[PDB]
């Protein structure tokens, strides 16, 4: 922890990022935080000062079970601030921010296109491998994340696609059928969510089950129905989401056999970053 220990006067807030659950998240920059480099571009997080006690405290927490966490694909802890306050969470900045809201910016009548074509079958392949690939890893860590979706994940300045966080320490239209069900959330129920996740990326971030409220979702899904199709979707990209859909649990794959599926079919440095290919996985 010491070790993670960094000084107020090494970091400069610019500008707000969003809102997390403690509180504002800011975008800012590191003075010698990371070997190597005089000063990295962060994401600051930071707790709302209507915050209680332990609400500071688990704040802290939290970012002390990050610490045991290096995995390309899930965002890392860069270092904390616990001495005084306002105590601070440096995490590596996703430039691109959360995925929903990325995938969105993507869209024809986008007031912010990027400027380039929605994602390609090649970038969707991609993206999903690198998303199965954090997962395996924080299950691997004994974690299931009971929130995996869109807007928990978060694309990186090369476009890196990475997990969030370690879960939600609500998302009907994302909870698997038993979870619904019996409230029973395993590392299959996250498998169901990544079904999800991957629909929301060729639907470029609609809505799933537009039109049906809550409350029809919830038997809808426990009667064993499922999304449809997007128009023109990637038949590969189907078959995975209809896997991860089945309504027995038992039935659905695991992360690691998503990544070892599309293995052959990634870019060339995924095996020197991944989980998938490290030593902790063999
Ligand atoms: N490392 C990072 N890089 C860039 N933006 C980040 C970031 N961490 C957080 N953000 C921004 O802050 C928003 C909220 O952060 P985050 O989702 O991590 O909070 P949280 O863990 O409290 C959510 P919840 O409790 O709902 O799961 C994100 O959607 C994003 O816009
Ligand atoms: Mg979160």
């Amino acid at each position: 922890p010491d070790e993670w220990e960094v000084s107020r006067e090494k970091i400069t807030l610019l500008r707000e990022l969003g809102q997390g659950s403690f509180g504002m998240v800011y975008e800012g920059n590191a003075r010698d935080i990371i070997k190597g480099e005089a000063e990295t571009r962060v994401a600051v997080k930071t707790v709302n000062e209507s915050a209680s006690l332990r609400e500071r405290i688990e704040f802290l927490n939290e970012a002390s079970v990050m610490k045991g966490f290096t995995c390309h694909h899930v965002v890392r802890l860069l270092g904390v601030v616990s001495k005084g306050q306002p105590t601070l969470v440096v995490m590596e900045l996703m430039a691109h921010g959360d995925l929903k809201s990325y995938l969105r910016s993507l869209r024809p009548e986008a007031e912010n296109n990027p400027g380039r074509p929605p994602p390609t079958l090649q970038e969707m392949i991609q993206m999903a491998a690198e998303i199965a690939d954090g997962m395996a890893y924080l299950n691997a860590k004994k974690f299931v994340h009971r929130d995996l979706a869109a807007r928990n994940c978060m694309v990186a300045h090369d476009f890196t696609v990475k997990i969030g966080d370690f879960g939600m320490t609500l998302p009907v239209r994302w909870m698997a059928p038993e979870s619904l069900k019996d409230g029973v959330f395993t590392t299959s129920s996250d498998m169901w969510s990544f079904g999800v996740v991957l629909w929301e990326i060729t639907s470029l971030a609609e809505q799933p089950y537009q039109g049906l409220s809550n409350e029809q979702v919830l038997k809808f899904v426990m009667d064993g129905g499922y999304l449809d199709q997007p128009d023109n979707c990637p038949e590969r990209v189907t078959d995975l989401m209809r896997m991860c859909w089945q309504f027995n649990p038992k039935m659905r794959p695991t992360f690691l056999e998503i990544v070892n599926l599309l293995k052959d079919d990634l870019h060339p440095s995924f095996p020197e970053v991944s989980f998938f290919h490290s030593e902790e996985n063999k």
